[PDB]
């Protein structure tokens, strides 16, 4: 029941298209992203309310000095997203 308007069931010619945001990531999307298969690999039978909560616990707990890359690698990912995103918006105006 996704918006009761449906123009003659989508009738769009190019909907793909190239510059298009791929939502940027944080630092605990990194970290978890990389731990959450090191959890996953050694215990597929635990779902994510127990491997996300793993990268959380040790992220947290995870001395400043080694989350310094991490979470400056989420600001620059974060301005790649919001950088694609910016001139797209840019573009169609």
């Amino acid at each position: 029941m996704v918006t009761p308007r449906e123009p003659k069931k989508r009738t769009t010619r190019k909907k793909k298209d190239p510059n298009a945001p791929k939502r940027a990531l944080s630092a605990y999307m990194f970290f978890a992203n990389e731990n959450r298969d090191i959890v996953r690999s050694e215990n597929p039978d635990i779902t994510f309310g127990q491997v996300g909560k793993k990268l959380g616990e040790k992220w947290k707990a995870l001395t400043p000095e080694e989350k310094q890359p991490y979470e400056a690698k989420a600001q620059a990912d974060k301005k790649r997203y919001e950088s694609e995103k910016e001139l797209y918006n840019a573009t169609l105006a």
